[PDB]
């Protein structure tokens, strides 16, 4: 019937918790803005499990964020297939985890995890031929990698059609 | 040349400072990994410098011009006397932005990977702008719901600075998509694939093509 907004709550989190939508929640409360102060009482029209997710202050994310939007070129005129696995190694280096240079080695050296969790490496076949691209899974179906566009570091969705197609599996490198 | 590793230093950060690549930096030092202890001493690449002796030049004058002695400049070139002739070749010795600790970026990162679906059956043109309004709600700025309203109700800006709303026309008919420009030419938005929030490059061919300008709400 009624919900009282707790600190950190959002219209998204509340709508999702009670199996409705932000729209319905705004309509039924006559809200015209997404602004939400603690103690605010919202009318409402079995809590679902929470996806594992990195913290904005996590060592893994902070490392990724340092390079976010920055092109990561391994050598003078190095190909993307080298840049992507060199970026992955560089991030993990900031965490004390040594990693092999090449995407291939990274793929073969580590044990396969069927459903990846925050920290695992996800691999793809861009050219179709072989596993030739790698990124760092961040949780919630997104991963960080050096992209085709100038090897700039970006965060994209694993559940995009292109990536679902070029997908090649995940590997574990930490605990 | 020589550099000693400080805590928090990386191959990338070191290569950048001394104007070289991570690849060469590893090869030259026989590194088997990117792992770098703060007690380490990495050999830096040395650049080759030559000088063709012009009229008026002497070994004493060239010594103080490049930062060396006449004796040092003599060994390197295998001379016995300070004699150089005109035309002789002498060897000679020897931008970012993003801040994780930021109100705007703290809020954005809160939604990474989240499928921000505003309604039960809402279009991406609505999802993306609801998301933008959602992030700014945590920064005390009340924005409209729709893309169309965020587009034509705020001052247009030539180039975008972090925070500004970047607009696109995925459809072609009208402006129907919006994101939050973060800096370094990347923007946060609800993606077409599943309304998932991602952070993509503004400089990708497609987005550079369907770009429709930037607006300032702050």
């Amino acid at each position: 019937a009624t919900y009282t907004v707790a600190p950190g709550d959002t219209l998204y989190s509340i709508a999702r918790r009670y199996g409705t939508t932000v729209e319905e929640l705004m309509r039924l409360n006559g809200l015209e803005s997404f602004l939400l102060q603690p103690g605010q009482v919202l009318k409402l029209p079995p809590p679902p499990p929470e996806p594992e997710a990195l913290d904005p202050e996590s060592p893994l994310l902070r490392a990724v964020l340092r390079y976010l939007g920055v092109p990561y070129k391994y050598g003078a005129n190095s190909p993307l297939a080298l840049d992507c696995s060199a970026f992955v190694a560089q991030v993990y280096a900031e965490l004390g985890v040594a990693l092999p240079r090449t995407t291939k080695e990274q793929y073969q050296a580590f044990p396969p995890v069927e459903a990846p969790r925050p920290g695992d490496l996800v691999f793809f076949s861009f050219g179709g031929k072989e596993v030739d691209h790698v990124g760092i899974y961040l949780g919630r179906g997104v991963f960080a990698h050096a992209s085709s566009y100038g090897s700039r570091v970006v965060i994209e969705s694993l559940e995009a059609p292109f990536y679902r197609k070029v997908y090649r599996g995940a590997r574990r490198v930490m605990a």
